[PDB]
C-alpha cells in the first residue's frame, strides 16, 4: 500500500492513504459479525476515546493478494471523500494493524434489498410498510445520486443490495453504501459478475458510461423498491435481459405500483440517454408522487 501509494481524485481534490484518519487499533472493539456477508466481512464495532461510537467494521482478510489490498485502500479513499447525508460516512481506518479495518457509519437497518424482503406486509404484520415509506427510500437514494451527479461521479452499480438503512423503524434513512464497481473501474472481475440487469443498452453496445447510465440503474432500483425486494426481470437470465432491453423490452409495473411511480421507471429506461431525466428531475417527480394522496394511499400487496 505504501509501495504503490495510489492517489485518488474527487471534486478536483487529490488524496492519498496518508490523508485517511487512522484510528488506533486499541480504541476499536469488535462486538459481532453483521449480515450475511453482502458487503464482505463486516462487524458491528465500538470506537472509544464511556459513550463509545458505534460503527460497522469492514475487514481485509490477511490472506488476500496485494491487489486486494490496493482495492481495499481505494475503497476507503473513495468513501472518505464523499460528504452527503445519503452516502454512508467513513469514520476512519485502521490500516497500521492486521487485519486492516475500514470504519463505517453503522446502518442498523441493514441492506435495502434484505430490508424490503423481510419487512414485506404479511397477515401478521399487515402494515409493516406503506407506500410513503417506499417513496421516502426512493427520495433518499435519488438525493445521494444527485450529489454524485453534481460532482461528476458515475456510480455504475446503483442497486438495492448496495444501499443501506440507518434503522429498521420509522425515521429510517436510506443511503448509498457500496462503491466497489466504481472502485474497480477507477483501478482498471468478469462477465458473469456484471450487474447486467441494472445496465442500459449503450453500456453493452458501446461501453459508454455517463450519469444517464446511473439514471437507468435508478429506474431498476425503483422497481426493486416498489416490488418489495424482488429480483429485476424475474425468470429472465442476464443474456435474456440484455436481448430483451436492447430490443425495447421493459419490466411490467410491480404489483399494485401506482401509475405515476411506474412512469418514473419508464422515463429512467428511455433507450436514448438524452431522453432520460437527470436526478434533479427524478427528485421532482418523486416529490410529486409523495404529494399525491391517491399514490400514497395505495395499499401494498400482502405476502
Ligand atoms: C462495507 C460497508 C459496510 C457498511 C455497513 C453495514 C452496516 N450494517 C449491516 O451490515 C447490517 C446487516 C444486518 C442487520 C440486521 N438486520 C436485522 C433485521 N433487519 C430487518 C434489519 C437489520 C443490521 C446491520 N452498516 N454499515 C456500509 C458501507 C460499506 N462500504
Amino acid at each position: 500500500m505504501t509501495d504503490y501509494n495510489p492517489n485518488y481524485s474527487f471534486a478536483g481534490k487529490t488524496s492519498s492513504i496518508s490523508d485517511l484518519k487512522e484510528v488506533p487499533r486499541k480504541n476499536i472493539t469488535l462486538i459481532r459479525g453483521l449480515g450475511h456477508g453482502a458487503f464482505g466481512e463486516v462487524y458491528e464495532g465500538q470506537v472509544s476515546g464511556p459513550s463509545p461510537l458505534q460503527v460497522a467494521v469492514k475487514t481485509l482478510p490477511e490472506v488476500c493478494s496485494e491487489q486486494d489490498e490496493l482495492d481495499f485502500l481505494m475503497e476507503a479513499l473513495i468513501i472518505s471523500k464523499f460528504n452527503h447525508q445519503n452516502i454512508v460516512r467513513c469514520i476512519g481506518v485502521s490500516l497500521q494493524s492486521l487485519p486492516r479495518f475500514i470504519l463505517l457509519e453503522l446502518m442498523a437497518g441493514g441492506d435495502l434489498k434484505s430490508f424490503l424482503r423481510e419487512t414485506r406486509p404479511r397477515p401478521s404484520q399487515p402494515s409493516s410498510l406503506a407506500m410513503l415509506d417506499l417513496l421516502h427510500v426512493a427520495r433518499d437514494i435519488a438525493c445521494g445520486c444527485q450529489y454524485l451527479e453534481e460532482n461528476h461521479f458515475i456510480h455504475r452499480d446503483i442497486a438495492a443490495r448496495n444501499c443501506l438503512l440507518t434503522c429498521p423503524g420509522p425515521g429510517r434513512v436510506a443511503k448509498i453504501g457500496d462503491f466497489g464497481m466504481a472502485r474497480d473501474i477507477y483501478r482498471a472481475g468478469g462477465c458473469a459478475m456484471l450487474p447486467v440487469k441494472w445496465m442500459p443498452p449503450e453500456a453493452f453496445m458501446e461501453g459508454i458510461f455517463t450519469s444517464k447510465t446511473d439514471t437507468w440503474s435508478f429506474g431498476v432500483l425503483l422497481w426493486e423498491i416498489f416490488s418489495l425486494g424482488y429480483m429485476p426481470y424475474p425468470s429472465k437470465s442476464n443474456q435474456e435481459v440484455l436481448e430483451f432491453v436492447t430490443s425495447g423490452g421493459r419490466m411490467d409495473p410491480p404489483k399494485n405500483c401506482p401509475g405515476p411511480v411506474y412512469r418514473i421507471m419508464t422515463q429512467c429506461w428511455q433507450h436514448q440517454p438524452e431522453d432520460r431525466p437527470n436526478f434533479a428531475i427524478i427528485l421532482e417527480r418523486i416529490e410529486y408522487c409523495t404529494q399525491d394522496p391517491d399514490v400514497i394511499n395505495t395499499a401494498l400487496p400482502i405476502e
